[PDB]
């Protein structure tokens, strides 16, 4: 059933979008960003060890990639010493998707964060491409990141454990999948907020820009030690949004998703942020389902959690409520051996060229694993060399006997990748997964942005 043509068609894709990867303006891009501590190897937080190895062992029994946060120093310098750290790299939403699309020479990238310190600096790229918001004087002024930072930020840094092949240790039990946990630092004066000056040169942003990449919410709390709601954090995350789109109307706003422990939190960036004011939403098969525990679709979300073969066809469903549930335009749901894309009727992209932007990102992610990390538009040339997942192609099958048996699609639509439903449009391909990958943390980030920009690139409004 395993038809090669699908090698033609990765090929055919790259060159399209890099070719249209001039016709972007500039990116916007914030929020997230901090300096990663790589360890090689019912709780809601950690103050206290064994919350940590409590947490631990959570990830060591279900292989799921759970990210819980610490708020006191009161641990950094218990592992510091305790246990050291190999490797330390850029991390953070906002952070790593800087770095990717300065380095594919994407122009005008406009990265943000409240929290730039001396030691933060140095692990932004150095190029024409990425510059920092600095309203100094009155007007707005997009300095290197290297010298426009405030100098007594002090850097954020998280610890990540990560393993695979499930080595055990029973203690007073192996783990099933590869498999790492996140201990992010959230301090307190760590905010998801932006300067007034910055706040008011926002429609001057917009206009020089084309896109939004918007993530790193889960760091608003619901209650602040001056007094401050999570509402209120809500409710500038939508004014941001709302003065980028006073300077341009045909701005595109993407929100990258992530796990998040507070449902509250959650409900409310969900519903108060992301439903209307965002059109794009990248997400990966655990967090459709946290989604759907708070929209109200428990069931379907088990069904995404749960191992039987009919999950697959329930995070096709949870992709499709999603879109409609949330008045979005594009929703971009990542898996190991394949990609799902549900998009409205009104998107400003045929599913045509859908389906290339996933075939880029695809590509992209390839290169992301074999290569450290990405230098040049050129280097994403190589992940056309990784062989497309069979087991990816495998897991379609199961989504497609179900498709072509309840009337959805044509078997023909299937074995393409585009599939026209009366009320919305699914694009599914099957990605390219590399047995030994150098780095395996900011994959999904990149997934998301590739495929972002290369539907800004390729959109007619221009
Ligand atoms: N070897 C390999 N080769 C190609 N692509 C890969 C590979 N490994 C993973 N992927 C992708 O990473 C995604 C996890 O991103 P997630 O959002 O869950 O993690 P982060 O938020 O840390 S970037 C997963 O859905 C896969 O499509
Ligand atoms: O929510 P936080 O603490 O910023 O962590 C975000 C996580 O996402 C990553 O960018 C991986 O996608 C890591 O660098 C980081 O641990
Ligand atoms: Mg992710």
């Amino acid at each position: 059933m395993d038809i090669s043509e699908w090698e033609k068609r990765y090929n055919e894709a790259y060159s399209d979008i890099s070719k249209s990867l001039k016709k972007v303006k500039g990116i916007f891009v914030a929020y997230n960003s901090n300096i990663d501590a790589i360890k090689h190897i019912y709780p809601r937080q950690i103050d206290s060890p064994a919350d940590f190895v409590a947490r631990l062992i959570i990830s060591m029994r279900d292989g799921k990639a759970a990210e819980v946060p610490t708020y006191t120093t009161d641990i950094h310098e218990w592992l510091t010493d305790n246990l050291g750290f190999d490797e330390a790299r850029m991390g953070g939403q906002a952070g790593i998707i800087s770095n990717l699309l300065a380095n594919m020479g994407i122009k005008n990238v406009i990265a943000y964060v409240p929290w730039l310190s001396k030691e933060q600096a140095e692990y932004f790229v150095d190029s024409e491409n990425l510059l920092h918001p600095v309203v100094e004087n009155g007007k707005l002024e997009l300095k290197h990141p290297k010298e426009a930072y405030n100098p007594d930020n002090k850097p954020k840094v998280n610890w990540i454990i990560e393993f695979s092949k499930g080595l055990e240790v029973k203690f007073a039990i192996v783990v099933p999948r590869d498999n790492r946990l996140i201990v992010s630092s959230r301090p307190p004066w760590i905010r998801i907020d932006m300067s007034e000056e910055l706040y008011e040169h926002l429609p001057e942003i917009g206009k020089n820009i084309d896109g939004a990449i918007l993530s790193g919410y889960q760091m608003i709390k619901e209650e602040y030690e001056d007094g401050k709601t999570y509402k209120d954090y809500v409710e500038k995350a939508v004014n941001v949004i709302k003065r980028l789109k006073e300077g341009n109307p045909d701005i595109r706003i993407h929100v990258e998703f992530t796990s998040i422990q507070n449902k509250l939190i959650r409900k409310a960036i969900l519903k108060d942020i992301v439903r209307k004011h965002v059109h794009s939403l990248g997400l990966d098969t655990v967090e459709v389902a946290n989604a759907l525990n708070v929209l109200g679709y428990e069931e379907l979300a088990y069904s995404v959690i749960k191992k039987d073969e009919n999950a697959i066809v329930a995070l096709y469903e949870g992709a499709v409520i999603l879109l409609h549930e949330l008045k979005l335009e594009r929703v971009h749901v990542h898996s190991l051996g394949y990609y799902i894309c549900v998009v409205s009727k009104d998107s400003p992209v045929s599913p045509e060229d859908h389906r290339k932007s996933l075939l880029f990102a695809s590509t992209v992610a390839a290169a992301r694993a074999l290569l450290g990390n990405i230098n040049s538009l050129d280097d994403i040339e190589a992940g056309l060399d990784v062989p497309v997942s069979e087991q990816g192609y495998n897991q379609l099958e199961k989504l497609e006997k179900y498709l072509v048996r309840r009337g959805i699609c044509t078997l023909e639509d299937f074995e393409n990748g585009c599939i026209c439903t009366p009320n919305h449009d699914v694009i599914i391909i099957p990605t390219k997964v590399v047995e030994k990958p150098v780095a395996t943390v900011g994959i999904g980030d990149t997934i998301s942005a590739a495929a972002f920009v290369s539907v800004l690139a390729k959109m007619k409004k221009k």
